[PDB]
């Protein structure tokens, strides 16, 4: 918070991709689309530019000097601070680059994109979804003070043969907290951790929840492993479920304060049917 | 100069920003208001001004039809001095409709309640308002020397919450310029800001404040703290503050006074607080 | 001006806001607009229907039937909004008879006013200023012997209608009453703006949460409109913290149309302040 | 709805419950929800079976046929427990035309009010609105002419299904206009609770033992559909108090879909309490 001018062309390595789409920039090159992070057009409009890092991170100098950019963008989980201090050192022989660190799986992420998007000179629009955000939490919050406090809420997603249980401190778990939301009991072996994780035979774990939202990618649609959860025996004795309360929840991750901005939206729908 | 040594009595006042509290203060029913922004009122001054008509946003963009409309004898409204060449013209094109007012202010301490002074002036409270003027200046001197022993030792600090971050007031802004004013010291926390109003700090940081013997956090009219500030007095890190093991940890109304009579319940708290050390 | 500071007529038509004026005056019309009875008391409901209908409820007027009642002046109210098509009328009628038509605005006081003249018109004169002069004493005399009342207690006057119920507002009928008074009325009235009421769907009767005092509307005998007791009926209604209280009562004649009426307002509003 | 996107549209697509605005309005629409004949006057059925269907008795809606008949407008209802399935077909139906839904709540006074509005926005306001206000006008008329002879009589609205038959409860069709009227009827209401009747088999019409007049739904030209029918047939119908007493009525119109309809549900009620 507060109190290589006009690039041309960005290279966006990893948390790259969102501030530029974000920002109505085309990148000369860019980390592998996953796609469930984007809009089916968004994806489709990213495999048209060239690969430049993998889903799994490794960097391909070549590609990028290839590319010949003006400046190279990237966001770095904190713990790998050491190992990318000699990446950037390597990469600015190419061109100018800017890493930011993040730490965790909450506001760690939007402010580290809030910065990226400065850099590159959106540094307008990004700090305006910050300001709304900050007023959207204060507005809803008090708002549906009522409904926040009498509802407890659960967020899950599934992986391969267990579900998880977002906890407190991560993705839309963490935007719940801000907002003064009652969460599971299913959250609490979490710790520290970003989620709890079970079996399907733990399923009943959710039966004291009143809403559950799921995860889903950037089209509203489920993964396999999510798709997995919801068809299994014991969901379908879940209070939250048999009584009609169970939501898709877009961009659960909030890598920026745009995204984070449409989880509030989701949940304030919720909140107006209650 | 602010202390001493058009209609006499208006009618139909068009309070824009920083006009409402002027106008409340001097128990006058305004003809139009800026949309009220629930915090800054009590519950009871918030219903009330719940029933006047809105004649500009809270992102201050005015809207001129219902202004006349509203048939006003006298605008009234505080202007932030970076934008004093844009109301100049803002002015201009509000006189067409009545006589209109505006005062300027600079930086986050004493401007703010010297402007809300005039205004108050402007609008024929002006014994009200000067008498309140009058008394803060007083009660920081009484004050001062009724508790200069507990001054001297302890160590404040004001502090607010953002999204995943907290702030610390710096002594040229809101409650913490009140609290330097008083002769108050403050933590150590304050010195990145220089002459920023605040000093930003991660969760990490929270030891920073390990200086402070007693803690205010900023709240609303009706002493309730923002979700973001609740999320600071939740975190584990804070737990371990000395200032909090000591159960020294106070909500602030009005921290940031817009007017004398604010200023007097902000030292209204200080006192409250001193008296218990 | 209202305020001051056919010489002796003896068969008088009434036409519409009339009926009230001759029943005051205790004289015998010979020709009356259709009794209403929500308008009038049981016995002057009965009174009423022995006398030779002339105009319809409607309005329509039955220029045979007023020549057949042979009067020496007709007499009548007219909103003046219709005023150029009833010089038309005043016109044909003044063939039959002096015709007198008063035009009045609003849903305040302006039919009060109305009707005083047409009592003077008629002789009746002397009692109804005397009725003005004593609304006018009685405003004062309540607003100050129940100044803190007044002062902390916030009133709601409802009606209802099919579906939905309406808030009355300041400047209308008894919620103008009520705040000539200076009483205090729920903020329910503020979607009214300039118009006589607001109306809400009954999801939405918490706006009235608002209230310590909740009058209803009701007919000359204290008996509530089958939409008004539609309201009343409703779940949500019982979960009002007037209702909760006890502090809900019928308010007869809350369109005051003469000084009397008005004072029996008055009169209503004046036993629920003692109580509290 | 009370008081205090083209103009003046051309081509009108009538969804469920547009056909009797449209109707009411005078206006030919250029594409129709499949017409029901029950639901109209022999002639209304006639011209409606002449227009373009474009949505099926079962609420499928052919997008296609909707776009060949090149609409200004499409208007119609919507059940506001399906708002959310219904701002899908919107956004869909709004790249063919503009269009406007209105919900409405359950089976009472929600449908009169919904086709108000609808009436509203293809012009026919005026009319819309004066059937309104003669509702709420009867309505009190016929509650207080009729004072005792509602206190004293129980009535039963009924009609039938396949193997079955039900009671219309108080918040639903013609049953809620007697409500709304002051009316008892039958405690064979009471099973429903919150539903909008009762059903009960042919062993168990004695449950209207206690009505002394009963209502069977008919279509618009006062014929029983063969369900309800088949009811009239019933040994223990036979045996009923109120049908061995003579006191057993055809009631047209019993849905109120409008309120003209609901003031035609009010006639017959006055009707027959005239004859008590």
């Amino acid at each position: 918070h507060h109190s290589p001018a006009d690039p041309q062309r960005i290279v966006a390595l990893e948390f790259g991709t969102e501030v530029v789409l974000e920002a109505g920039i085309e990148p000369v090159g860019v980390i592998e689309p996953v796609a469930t992070l984007y809009t089916a057009e968004e994806f489709e409009q990213l495999s048209t530019y060239p690969v430049v890092q993998s889903a799994s991170l490794e960097i391909n100098m070549e590609a990028i000097a290839e590319a010949q950019p003006d400046l190279i963008i990237g966001g770095v989980r904190v713990e790998s601070h050491d190992e990318y201090v000699g990446i950037r050192e390597d990469l600015e022989k190419i061109a100018p680059t800017v890493f930011f660190d993040f730490d965790g799986a909450g506001s760690g992420l939007r402010n580290m994109t809030l910065e990226l998007s400065r850099v590159v000179g959106d540094g307008e629009r990004a700090e305006a979804e910050q300001q709304r955000f900050e007023e959207r939490v204060e507005e809803i919050s008090t708002a549906y003070a009522d409904q926040l406090a009498d509802t407890t809420f659960a967020l899950v997603f599934g992986v391969d043969g267990e579900f998880a249980v977002v906890n407190t401190n991560a993705w839309g778990g963490e935007i719940l907290h801000t907002l003064g939301a009652k969460q599971s009991k299913a959250q609490q072996p979490a710790g520290e951790n970003f989620a709890a994780f079970y079996s399907y035979e733990e399923i009943d774990e959710l039966s004291d929840a009143d809403v559950i939202f799921y995860e889903t990618d950037a089209q509203e649609n489920p993964d396999p492993f999510t798709e997995a959860l919801l068809e299994q025996k014991l969901w379908q004795s879940l209070p939250a479920v048999e009584a009609g309360q169970v939501h898709p929840l877009r961009y659960s991750a909030a890598r920026t304060y745009a995204q984070a901005n449409i989880v509030l939206d989701q949940i304030e729908e919720v909140l107006k049917g209650l």
